[PDB]
């Protein structure tokens, strides 16, 4: 599919993604303004060779991906101003999981469909051999109070293998990462089960940034640490020290978030393990 920059009306800009920004637009062909609100990726112009083959990795990834929990690919444009390509993807009103759960108050029952529903999307994504490796509530739009989709895929990587070796970077989400990931520089399968937990932490918190995995894993850390947030992160997940249990969250949900949590990779559940049992729980608290 190709969209033309000629009927892209700006609207206003959504955020950032990991190779440019996320910019809303009307793509108006009639120009009668009831043209569809389009959310559109671009690589940010100043980006160099090593920004540049990562954006055309995403581009790819998300031109492939068809699920029902998976953020809905439109097209492309041509982007003459990058000398690339800009993507066209579904707009989400309601946005992220980490700006709606802090302003409505969502019920226990919705919370666990929202986790399930974040398993089937991900466990396609794990069968279709890529790796999310930033799953987080931020990455999570809200379609509807029922539907929940996963929204970005900036640092998603394809797994020829059972495991992908990262660079070690700044700008890795090291509160959402299991402790191989932090120490070997490995990420498997396994490690986005972790991230999941983490995701899922964040949901039994309605998002509270006060209760969040960095305010809480710095809180355990401190600050006085010079370059060593990192090694003191993997020191004291080898100890067995988590994140707590969420308030008013159930017993046997913290289990599941502690088995997601399970610091030798191979104890962890996969996505389609979680997928019943997370379809039980929705249904004994709705
Ligand atoms: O931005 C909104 N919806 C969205 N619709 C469609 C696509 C969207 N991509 C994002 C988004 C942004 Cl900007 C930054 C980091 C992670 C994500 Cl996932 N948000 C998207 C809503 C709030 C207006």
């Amino acid at each position: 599919t190709v969209f033309h920059k000629r009927y892209l009306k700006k609207i206003r800009d959504l955020g950032e993604g990991h190779f440019g920004k996320v910019s809303l637009y009307c793509y108006d062909p009639t120009n009668d303004g009831t043209g569809e609100m389009v959310a559109v990726k671009a690589l940010k112009a100043d980006a160099g060779p090593q920004h540049r083959s990562g954006w055309k990795q995403e581009i790819d990834i998300l031109r492939t991906l068809y699920h029902e929990h998976i953020i809905k690919y439109k097209g492309c444009c041509e982007d003459a101003g990058a000398a690339s390509l800009q993507l066209v993807m579904e707009y989400v009103p309601l946005g992220s999981l980490r700006d709606y759960l802090p302003r409505h108050s969502i019920g226990l029952a919705q919370l666990l469909l929202f986790a399930q529903q974040i398993c089937e999307g991900m466990a396609y994504l794990h069968a279709q051999h890529y790796i999310h490796r930033n799953l987080a509530a931020r990455n999570v739009l809200l379609d509807n109070d029922r539907l929940v989709k996963i929204g970005d895929f900036g640092l998603a990587k394809a797994v020829p293998h059972e495991y992908y070796r990262v660079r070690e970077d700044g700008d890795s989400p090291v509160f959402w990462y299991a402790p191989e990931c932090l120490k070997e520089y490995k990420f498997y399968y396994a490690s986005d089960v972790w991230s999941f937990g983490v995701t899922l932490y964040e949901l039994l918190t309605h998002c509270d940034s006060s209760q969040s995995p960095p305010t809480k894993f710095l809180e355990l850390i401190g600050i006085a640490q010079g370059q060593m947030t990192v090694l003191r992160l993997t020191e004291l997940l080898e100890r067995g020290e988590r994140l707590p249990r969420p308030d008013k969250c159930p017993a046997e949900v913290y289990h599941l978030m502690k088995n997601c949590w399970e610091t030798e990779a191979s104890f962890r559940p996969t996505f389609e393990n979680l997928i019943p049992i997370l379809k039980t729980v929705h249904e004994k608290y709705r």
